[PDB]
């Protein structure tokens, strides 16, 4: 019943159907492993087709406290309250949860996205205004018998996939699940120990990859990399693809790259391997990313004699973000109960006739260095 319960549009997040209030008001809610506030449009906005109407809910309780959340992209402010929340195509559970009723926003809501709010699935430590505001998943686990785990299978304008709450769906992946420790419970923080491009080690001190943290973030589109890592990665991708030359603006995400329909030269773009810390000392596994992931298609009927793409790798000053383009085609298990994140090749994994996304291990290094930045 939970399979294929996610929809989206490319670059605009994946959402699940939810209800808030009693009687239930149906809203589409963006699934975000990169924050911890459950928030819903609660006043008219140019890009909202619908919004939460507190006055129509018998079960609403105002908490008499405002809240402000600035993301990497977008920001909102609203009023805290609590109400009943359900997931019609999730576990047949309903919980009373904290809800931020958004009454003002700036570059948050997206024209044509089909979602009206956001479900922050990370830990209390990064909830606003502070960690006493219990996140939704914590409320769900406490109030129901749901096991303390969820999994996301994001598939690659319309996109889809599945969120499985309280379990692992074996029909959604092949091969082995490989686990990386959640380093600290705030974001879903993990450790990258090695990066390869086109099979060639980037050859940096591994702490650089995690300056100042690395996170798994379904709510962010791109692979985001620390400046020094971004610059080295762009250099390596440019070199591997040097049979064709693209404008500087493409590499900065300012510009599209386009080819005649059906002729995208995938083979000239390299594979990227991120090695994630294993559960055992100096052991790791790698997830391999194809250009079908990091060249994000941009749908536009005006450009449709062509296939056009945005470079979905960008610079960060706040550490690494493994966003949606990285997660797509993997089955990603957020095993909160065992403080670990599992990766496997998903049922909707990306591949062509030459190459495929992969999750492979184990790998061993003799280097005794801790790759964590702090
Ligand atoms: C899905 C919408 N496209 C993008 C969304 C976000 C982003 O900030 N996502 C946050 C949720 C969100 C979803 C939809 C619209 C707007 C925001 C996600 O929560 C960020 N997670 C890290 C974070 C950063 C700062 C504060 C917090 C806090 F914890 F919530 F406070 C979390 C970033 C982003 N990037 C920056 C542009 C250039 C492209 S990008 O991918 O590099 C593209
Ligand atoms: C904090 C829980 N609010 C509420 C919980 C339930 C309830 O009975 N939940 C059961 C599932 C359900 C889903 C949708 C409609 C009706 C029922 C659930 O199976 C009960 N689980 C045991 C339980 C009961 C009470 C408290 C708790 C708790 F875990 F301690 F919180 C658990 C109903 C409810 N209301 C529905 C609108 C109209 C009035 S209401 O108060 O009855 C508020």
């Amino acid at each position: 019943e939970m399979v294929d319960n996610l929809r989206g549009k490319s670059g605009q997040g994946y959402y699940v159907e939810m209800t808030v209030g009693s009687p239930p008001q149906t809203l589409n809610i963006l699934v975000d492993t990169g924050s911890s506030n459950f928030a819903v449009g609660a006043a008219p906005h140019p890009f909202l087709h619908r919004y939460y109407q507190r006055q129509l809910s018998s079960t609403y309780r105002d908490l008499r406290k405002g809240v402000y959340v600035p993301y990497t992209q977008g920001k909102w402010e609203g009023e805290l309250g609590t109400d009943l929340v359900s997931i019609p195509h999730g576990p047949q559970v309903t919980v009373r949860a904290n809800i931020a009723a958004i009454t003002e926003s700036d570059k948050f809501f997206i024209q044509g996205s089909n979602w009206e709010g956001i479900l922050g699935l990370a830990y209390a430590e990064i909830a606003r205004p502070d960690d006493s505001l219990e996140p939704f998943f914590d409320s769900l686990v406490k109030q129901t018998h749901v096991p303390n785990l969820f999994s996301l299978q994001l598939c690659g304008a319309s996109v889809g996939g599945s969120m499985i709450i309280g379990g692992i769906d074996h029909s959604l992946y092949t091969g082995s699940l490989w686990y990386t420790p959640i380093r600290r419970e705030w974001y879903y923080e993990v450790i990258i120990v090695r990066v390869e491009i086109n099979g060639q080690d980037l050859k940096m001190d591994c702490k650089e990859y995690n300056y100042d943290k690395s996170i798994v973030d379904s709510g962010t589109t791109n692979l985001r990399l620390p400046k020094k890592v971004f610059e080295a990665a762009v250099k390596s991708i440019k070199a591997a693809s040097s049979t064709e030359k693209f404008p500087d603006g493409f590499w900065l995400g300012e510009q599209l790259v386009c080819w005649q329909a059906g002729t995208t030269p995938w083979n000239i773009f390299p594979v990227i391997s991120l090695y994630l810390m294993g559960e055992v000392t100096q052991q790791s596994f790698r997830i391999t990313i194809l250009p079908q992931q990091y060249l994000r298609p941009v749908e536009d009927v005006a450009t449709s004699q062509d296939d056009c793409y945005k470079f979905a790798i960008s610079q960060s000053s706040t550490g690494t973000v493994m966003g949606a383009v990285i997660m797509e085609g993997f089955y990603v298990v957020f095993d909160r109960a065992r403080k670990r994140i599992g990766f496997a090749v998903s049922a909707c994994h990306v591949h062509d006739e030459f190459r495929t996304a992969a999750v492979e291990g184990p790998f061993v290094t003799l280097d005794m260095e801790d790759c964590g930045y702090n």
